């Protein structure tokens, strides 16, 4: 299984974290993740390095991480800091692996491979999720999908016309505008909806007003694969700045090389008081995110032994160069990895 | 997967089909299948060129299919009719793969294999389905073992197997017979029950009882529609009926007739081919081989010209 | 995958087995497991030589197991004895393999081996389990591990402190003290856990405390738990003699024959209680969570060529696991 190991990804919102250890498995890598009880979020490998107990199944005790099987005792550096068991010496073998950890942006990032790489300069700008400006609301979900399908599905935003046609539907699709931008390490999907009336969602942002907007659905990509959006709707031939908006945190962490870790969010300038305007997002994003994509993508997954065994490549479209660009950026880093 | 692709299979009974696709896989090659607003059934390949979604999960527009995900619509040949995208041109690589598909005799034929070879004269003649002189009735059932042990089961059981291009009959009479329950009340006598297999996997026979020394063809009888379809390696589709000359008005009977378990496979034998399965990874580890008894000489027969027919295949 | 076939294993417990046969594979060899009405206990390959069917899901007519499908009838021997077919010829192809069966101190044990080697000699004594001054009660478990690291489990005993910190805790367990003797195809862990508080365990039935097991060759255990105020004599105790048998069924899972044959409150129906209770909270769920957790990482621990890290308590259970894969890569050594 073939992962871009020296990159910083989301192994968890905070929310999910306590001092019960969580285990999760990223790029096929079981990890223990938990909160310290000085509040500082610790990441093990989720194998004691006596027995190979999960330690995600401990208590902690003293606030080290105790293994339950043989009572092994670690700190968030993977030390070993207690030994039951004879003269209770702590020789080199008995620390776990313990991996880079940073706390940004209410997301939990981790640093999978060469600790002496991981530089937190180089992790993803997600300020507007704890940005008081904004609303933030969002979840995690799990998809039994090679998360390149995701950041396909994503990078063609196009696809929420018919996938999600419910409620993104817009009678103004023909007349997308589409650009995009490359940078280095980054890329712009930019789409202008013009002219339309407002989609049932755009409505609802909008509190029902009925009249043509402009609409707008920007995604950007950092690697390997964490993607911010821009979901914005404004009376027709108003600024894009004065617009209002869901900027909508979108990454991907692949779990292995056929699952995923999806960790979603809308951070609104608009109703930002409002539960209501917080079940409208929530509501979106469980049946747009967690079921509909679901559906398309796990099928996806499900046609890929056919399509690798009849050698069937995919006839490319219109919509599709952002998609392609940051595919084929993600493989020339997986390339580069591979090495050794 | 050892499949033998050049031979028509059923997809499906009509009554499965609608403009909501239907997707099943035979012969490890997933199918959407579907009528047209014209009422002719179509079958595409289930991966769309695009991105390869499921064709199967969308719905038709303006009589075309379109896909779920980006909206390419195809018609029932597999050409795409529209590209809602960009300057909407459609070249030859946004088409997607058709099967040859006949209906025919309420069965839903497709041929999964070379499309030039694709005879729609070599279809077996299933007629009675359609014969107005029967009452037909049947289903649907799956199983999850290889379909060559259905075929096995179903070939089984003065005797006779006669032998010949890709058909064998399997006939048996038991004259001074025993009336089956069913047939029982619309008359000694003598009964009937015969077996007809033609490539790959699909089969019909003839339960029949008459007075003694009548003609066969005179009887009271049911033609029994028995038609496996490898759906993986490991699992099957299976397509029963009966065509019937008694009792033709009495829908009791339908009800009995179109039970899986009275007419197809009982639980308990269910059990055992799936069981059989669980166990092929044993007998071939260990080079076990079946010893066959005096009853198996149509199954054997069968089976020796299924294993012609894939070892013709290869290359 | 590699398993030691040539060796003895527990393939049942008498009260499983009856007219009515059990499917149950050991060392991936699927068998149909019956008793004759004589009460002599066969063991076929659940595999019909006919067609393959599970002879397992038959049942006996005049004491021969009939194949469910087209009702061939076997003996014990694995020999046809019934062909209801054409003209009832019974050919020697139709025979299906029987293999050793010993029914010995309340265990099945099978020979899944080279037939020619099955000595019933070589069975391993659990003689408690039929003795009139014991009382045994017990039961079996199926896990999702290796056979081995439930091995590992049993011969380290003092996992009972942390995995089964609710029963088996004890505050002298910082003054263990633990004796291991390695004999041809036997080690004994033993151990004196003196001077000590009883656990919640030893309390329902200043206090000294022993925990030693026997392990015999390929993976069956006998341990040694007694109790008695501190001060006396090991011989003189009340104590339990556990039965602790694995059986492998496939690489990556297993049987667990566990009993226990007590020498105390033998009539006692309360006793049978918390010994069962133990047997269904500590055997059968809290050591099934971990061990089947450790078989669930054993892909990154082999991708990753991670070895483990040995510590004070694991002598015995290192010398155990060494002694198995001898046994192991040996019987490879075609
Ligand atoms: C998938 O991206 C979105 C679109 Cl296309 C419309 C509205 C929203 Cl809230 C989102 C989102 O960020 O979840
Ligand atoms: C696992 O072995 C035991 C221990 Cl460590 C304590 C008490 C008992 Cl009853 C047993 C037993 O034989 O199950
Ligand atoms: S497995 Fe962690 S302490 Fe033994
Ligand atoms: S996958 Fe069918 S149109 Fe995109
Ligand atoms: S499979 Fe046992 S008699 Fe046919
Ligand atoms: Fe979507
Ligand atoms: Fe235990």
């Amino acid at each position: 299984a073939t992962f871009v190991r020296n990159a910083w990804y989301v192994a968890a919102l905070p929310e999910e974290l306590s001092e019960k250890p969580l285990g999760r498995t990223i790029l096929d890598t079981p990890l223990a993740l938990y909160r310290q009880p000085d509040g500082v979020v610790a990441a093990l490998l989720d194998i004691c390095p006596h027995r190979f107990a999960p330690l995600s199944d401990g208590i902690l005790v003293n606030g080290h991480l105790q293994c339950p099987y043989h009572g092994l005792e670690f700190d968030g550096g993977g030390q070993c800091v207690h030994n039951p068991h004879g003269n209770g010496a702590r020789p080199a073998s008995l620390n776990v692996r313990s991996f880079p950890v940073v706390e940004r942006d209410a997301l939990i990032w981790i640093w999978p491979g060469d600790p002496a790489l991981a530089d937190p300069g180089a992790i993803p700008d997600f300020g507007c999720r704890v940005d008081p400006a904004y609303r933030t609301v969002g979840g995690y979900g799990h998809v039994d999908c090679n998360y390149k399908l995701l950041v396909d599905n994503l990078m063609d935003l196009g696809h929420a016309q018919y996938v999600h046609r419910a409620n993104a539907q817009t009678d103004a699709f023909d007349r997308l505008e589409r650009e995009v931008i490359v940078g280095d390490g980054e890329i712009q999907a930019l789409m202008k909806i013009p002219g339309g009336t407002p989609s049932v969602l755009m409505a609802k942002f909008l509190r029902g007003a009925n009249t043509p907007v402009d609409a707008w659905n920007d995604i950007r990509w950092n690697k390997v694969s964490a993607m911010l959006n821009f979901i914005a709707v404004a009376p027709e031939g108003t600024p894009k700045e004065q617009s209002i908006h869901s900027r909508g945190t979108h990454i991907l962490t692949p779990e292995t090389e056929a699952s995923c870790h999806y960790f979603f969010g809308s951070s609104r300038n608009f109703g930002i008081d409002d539960p209501e305007m917080d079940g409208v997002l929530r509501s979106w994003q469980a049946q747009a995110l967690v079921k509909e994509d679901k559906v398309v993508v796990e099928a996806i997954e499900r046609r890929r032994a056919y399509v690798e065994a009849n050698g069937i490549r995919p006839a490319m479209l219109s919509c599709d160069e952002a998609a392609v660009r940051v595919s084929r950026e993600i493989e020339k880093l997986e390339q580069l990895e591979a090495a050794r």
